[PDB]
């Protein structure tokens, strides 16, 4: 009479639901199913702080549809990962955060137990769902409802919380075998109300400006050659948001990008496609017409009037919608005034010389225009890539620059604006595709995963990081102003060698002062397909200091 | 007529309130205050990550009785911080973490503010009080409240909360200064139950093989002459915990640490003194007594009773406790039995041998014994550092055999057994105390706070960082049992060279394979008082995995 | 071999730590717990709704110092009883709510259990702490725990959840015996730093215009001799808040009751003892001197410098604080100026005058000064009862009108001004003293508790409920603003009989329209010791409408 434990039933549950890698960082509970897991097929990935490992798994979730997994220890570890796992919730990538704990009934009394706290509960205000699973008969189900929870609705972080003694707890195996549940669709199609898929293509219709907004919800739903379609057929001008660049081609002759400022002060429809009207769009207030009308396609229906109001909801699934938006286009076709479109164009080809001049015109030191166009040099001939972004001066010029050729191959700080996520999103990217990963990195933003190239080391990924090096925060020329002569706040180490930290792990680094250099470096990092650090010397007086001056 | 503003008050207020450090990271909305309180006077130490200025902070906190300040941004730089003020708080460290904050009015209705969280609720489960001020006239009292709510009772963590808008709300500067507010004596004395103070003598006086257990609220409390004076007078045996090692120095004759599980195995009354019945002492259970009589001195009286039932609870602060305690045994005195001190010191011998054996045992390659020796060796020499100490074997092994000779100079993984509080720790110990640091890491506990290396670069701090480089969590010769071929779970990098990492950042490195080699490196190290990492070379299989076998 | 179960072993905590009465409502899992306490001599009130069980175990409380108990069900009856623990952990009572919850294992996977609510974690924002216990092994030092939580400190409500599944849980009888604890001095004295004292005589020495304010703190301390010893000796003015009333008689000579408005704009010291500056006390703000110098009696060091900066904290408990507050002013004594006693008695003069002529006028229907001036006639000669009151009007003229003789005999709508504690404050009163109660009602406020007169009546309870009829909140005249006739949203029921309810349970009815009525049936009520209610119709035009007038 053969038993098994709860370590080996969830194990098998992930497995019969096709999971095929966990992000995590073991110990106390959780070791021994970690090489399980291995030992059953999984491909497992040990990072240095649970942080990237919850980054790397949410990343896998929004590429894929399926969650990432990311397991954890008790309290300390938990309490790491959370902060990824509430990353997740707000951006809307699914994922499954899997922590062990500790004793219930010592946890339950407060006696200060082994790595105490309530982490199911810890985990509430950071994720869809968090359960906790006491019984080994209940591992299957559990899973089953944590998979639902993640991918359903808007996506997003589930905590399933495993205590040491479930993953103990003996049951009998041919039993244990039928309490294990492999979901089919866990996030089956819901179809918008056919009324308001004709209410908002009878709007568009009339519109005299109409824009869409692609947003990281459009990217996700996959639904790439439907939004081509809709926007070619229409000729509708659409503006990209920084994760659904690449769905259509950003150099992409609709694409309003360009004229971002002049598009969203004058529409007077905006379809937004899975985006949000929050502070990324100001809200749909500074810098936007009076009166815009807006349709919105969401699966979400609370996201509806949190800030304009919303005069075309159509509520569903993206796909699904697009389906019902197409068809009713096929019956009752329009043409976007064509003088909206030639506007536009006035106006995206004026912003374009300007930064072609920016581009183009070479310095001493690199400032973010000819280093970023230097990398576009590259990325040009390297299409087939990932793109990690993170920083301020270097998100922001990254993103205008930077042209995507491919659908979800942007990943950066996101909704909540995260500097940390680099070394996770590239190791995520990297393992789930297969492909090399460029990491477009400010200083600052490098140094809250910094640690994690031992990780790209360990499994030979092929990662090349670009550090903008401008020696701080926004800048690199700040002074102490008590006179004293000390680092100010905003200033990093002068002169840091970040190329020299592969040493330790014996990766490959580069140092570049140059465009010529950078384009070299940059192209045998992809090609070589090698852990890379390329660290580009950047002008300290480059950047900009964002927010508010006083 | 001059205006200020809140930035301006709260600066002020920290000034008057003897706030001479801030730990933190920058960005919007407090580069601004940050600047200001560098101009004003006050340190300013920019980390890497929040969690490491949130440890620096909690140390400074412990080793001062002052609150250590950790300043952050809003939610993503927050929530990093926080994990760390949940640590404060498990451990009982004082700490004012203050977090700049969104638009109130946009993040009550959700509606998607840049880095919206309402971070005041966020930290309540973490904090002992969490705060936020919406008028700059409040900011003065809300410190106030915030530093005698850090530093009373059980000290720990207390969130303080800026919106940006208080930050540049404006008023009078003559009003603004009479909302001030200096706090003095903000934990001040508290006495116990006299009848209380008299039961615990009488107890003891009973006792034939009384104890004292000194906790890390004993070290805090800095009453090291009066725990002296008391353990010499009655000659009663002490097992000092691990951040209570050096109130008495750890050679000290009536010091039952090389006896430790037979001390309490057999003690019949046992004096905890600042230290909770949890899991470090195995909740008063395992290899205890059946029958153990507790007299307990703590300042929480919710934490009388929490484990074994306290046959004499003294509630009070230490110093004061003690100060009856001293008193009272001068008008009754007694004598610890002295069969008790011999049979305590029979196997203290026999324990001390076994050590010496392993200590004294050259081997290549080096294993946790041989190199700890060599590291007390160099120590023995440098009584003046403070120690900084984090793993699994590094850990253990290191509290074991590193003795320490003053109070206050071991800080460690602590009650939630947290890796990754290493730098933070040893930036805030070297800037607290103007001494060298030396940090025992586990080559697995060194990755997750490693990147902070640049930070004590670049303020040129005295830290030694002595890695224990053993090729994994625990131990460093793990299998992929899928045979694939794959890194275990546990295994990082095969023969990594981190002393190779201080290259990047103009540091020192040493790599070390036996114990002439650690010897010289680490006494060069402290006596330079140059940032260096020294990679110890440790037998992969020298170290135990922790846990239950299956 | 004998066996016993968490329910039996429970009970048997409660008796061994002399709980003698608990007050609930039963229903799964927790009926045959309540059986069994009554069976074992235990008193058991049952309530119709668990807020009034919650009110009256926080009333016991408050007047005894141990914990009043409380007992309810799961989800349901939970919530209900937690809105009255929230109100006891406000007002600073001590009492234990003690739940059943549900299955553990399908609460923690939500999957819709009978009554499922994580209880646990739903309490901690209402309670000094919340316990749940699984082992039937750890009943004992979990009840332990709860009451030493419950008084220690600031007292307030702590939860303890009880699953079904422990109070059915085995365990050896003789076993379980040892694990049964008997807290002893659950609240130890805690004595202030001898410096604060030496501050605070020397500030009350120095005062030309001192004021004492006695806050329920003072009245739950019993410190009642200590407290008036002080007072008499340096002939301080002394002002009680509402429910400190009476520790020395309302009609001393030194209280400046009379002058409240008066004594708080023109006293230069202020000594707070138990009293928070909370809205009761404006802050410290409007109708204060401008710089007020305060002296503070708190146990709860973080209530210092809440609102005003404290000059002298004397952190410590009440009663030892005024021994050595005594002791300090025997070695240097001093009387307050005679001149400010003077000057404090024109003012009361004044405004006792303006009062007694109110309450002296007869008018039909009556009104609140005559009204109270026929309670406070008969009361003057029952100094043995208990008084409770609530309401608006019938609050604040109650409170002014009616002088208490003894102290810890006032009970009113406390701290959060909760309408609803009425009945349940009454029986809590009745049950513990065994004396007569008097419950001085508003109408509005009677509804939220009125169902508790069949509890009053089912445990033949001497309590008389006098209820203030005006027909509605604050005034009964109110007029449908619409014109439509409607009842306005403050109008009750014109011409109500309330005292007709007390036919239903064969309790006592009285209507009565002028004084002499009223003085015969509240005398009669008194002397009868039947539940009785009477029915004092107001004019409805008497009442002010509280709040901000537009
Ligand atoms: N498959 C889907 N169908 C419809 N809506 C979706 C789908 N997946 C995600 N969403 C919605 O997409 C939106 C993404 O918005 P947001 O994260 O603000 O994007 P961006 O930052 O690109 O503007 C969310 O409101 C979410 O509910
Ligand atoms: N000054 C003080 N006086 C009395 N007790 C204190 C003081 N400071 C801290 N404490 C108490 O000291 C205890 C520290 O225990 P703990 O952190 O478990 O130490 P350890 O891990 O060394 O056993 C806590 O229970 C805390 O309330
Ligand atoms: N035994 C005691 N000794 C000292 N302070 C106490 C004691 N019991 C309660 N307190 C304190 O008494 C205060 C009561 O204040 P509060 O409820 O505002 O009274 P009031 O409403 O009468 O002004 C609280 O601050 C509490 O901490
Ligand atoms: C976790 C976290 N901490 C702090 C911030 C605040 N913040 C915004 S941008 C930024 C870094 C900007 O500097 P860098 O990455 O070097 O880019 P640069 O502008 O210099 O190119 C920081 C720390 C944040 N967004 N997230
Ligand atoms: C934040 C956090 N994550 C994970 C753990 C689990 N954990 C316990 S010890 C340990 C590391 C042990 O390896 P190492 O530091 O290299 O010490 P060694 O035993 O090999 O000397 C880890 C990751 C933890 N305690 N804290
Ligand atoms: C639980 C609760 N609900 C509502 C209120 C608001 N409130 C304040 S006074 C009051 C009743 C006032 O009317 P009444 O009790 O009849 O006294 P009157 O002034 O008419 O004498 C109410 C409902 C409250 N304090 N508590
Ligand atoms: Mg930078
Ligand atoms: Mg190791
Ligand atoms: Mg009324």
């Amino acid at each position: 009479l053969q038993m098994t434990d709860g370590m080996h039933i969830i194990v098998e549950a992930l497995k019969q639901n096709n999971i095929d890698t966990i992000y995590g960082v073991v110990g106390i509970p959780v070791t021994d199913m970690a090489r399980h897991a291995q030992a059953e097929g999984i491909r497992y990935i040990g990072f240095r702080h649970e942080q990237s490992a919850g980054y790397a798994a949410a990343a896998s979730g929004f590429l894929t549809q399926k969650p990432g997994i990311c397991l954890t220890v008790s309290a300390p570890g938990f309490l790491n990962g959370l902060t990824a796992l509430a990353n997740a919730t707000v951006n809307g990538f699914p994922m499954i955060m899997i922590s062990g704990s500790s004793d219930r009934a010592i946890v339950d009394l407060q006696q200060g137990d082994y790595e105490e706290l309530d982490q199911m509960n810890a985990a509430k205000p950071y994720a869809k769902a968090a359960f906790r699973v006491n019984q080994p008969q209940d591992l299957g189900i559990a899973l089953a409802r944590a998979i639902r929870v993640s991918v359903s609705g808007r996506p997003g972080g589930v905590y399933l919380d495993l205590p040491a003694n479930v993953l103990a707890a003996t049951m009998e195996k041919d039993e244990a075998l039928t309490t294990i549940v492999k979901v089919e669709n866990p996030s089956p199609a819901l179809l918008p109300c056919p009324k308001s898929v004709t209410s908002a293509i009878s709007l568009l219709a009339k519109a005299e400006r109409p824009l869409i907004i692609l947003g990281k919800g459009a990217a996700y739903s996959q639904a790439d050659e439907q939004l081509r379609e809709f926007i070619e057929s229409a000729q509708i001008p659409f503006l990209p948001m920084s994760m659904a660049k690449g769905i259509l081609e950003d150099t992409h002759p609709l694409s309003a990008a360009a004229a971002r400022s002049f598009a969203l002060a004058n529409a007077d429809v905006v379809m937004l496609v899975g985006a949000r009207l929050n502070w990324l769009l100001a809200h749909g207030k500074k810098g936007w017409a009076a009166d815009t009308q807006f349709i919105q396609l969401d699966i979400e229906p609370q996201e509806i009037d949190s800030n304009r109001p919303i005069a075309v909801p159509v509520v569903g699934d993206i796909a699904s919608s697009m389906q019902g938006m197409l068809a009713e286009l096929k019956q009752n076709t329009f043409t976007t005034p064509l003088v909206w479109r030639d506007i536009l164009n006035i106006h995206k080809q004026q912003n374009a010389q300007k930064m072609h001049e920016k581009l183009s015109t070479d310095t001493q030191p690199l400032n973010y225009f000819n280093a970023l166009s230097a990398v576009r040099d590259v990325l040009r001939e390297n299409q087939d890539i990932y793109l990690v972004n993170e920083g301020a001066n270097t998100l922001d010029n990254a993103r205008n620059i930077i042209d995507m050729y491919k659908p979800r191959r942007r990943l950066d700080c996101g909704t909540w604006g995260v500097m940390g996520i680099g070394m996770g999103y590239a190791i995520g990217a990297s393992v789930t595709s297969g492909s090399p990963v460029v990491a477009i990195e400010g200083d600052s933003a490098f140094g809250f995963s910094g640690m994690e190239i031992e990780t790209i080391c360990r499994y030979n990924l092929p990662v090349t990081i670009v550090i903008f090096n401008n020696g701080g925060i926004y800048r690199g020329d700040g002074v102490d102003l008590s006179g004293a002569g000390a680092p100010s706040p905003t200033d990093l180490l002068h002169h840091a060698r970040y190329d020299k930290l592969m040493d330790a792990f014996r990766g490959v680094g580069y140092n570049v002062t140059t465009t010529d250099e950078l384009r070299h470096a940059l192209t045998t990092g992809i090609q070589s397909r090698k852990p890379t650090i390329i660290n580009v010397v950047i002008d300290p007086a480059a950047g900009t200091e964002s927010g508010h001056i006083t």
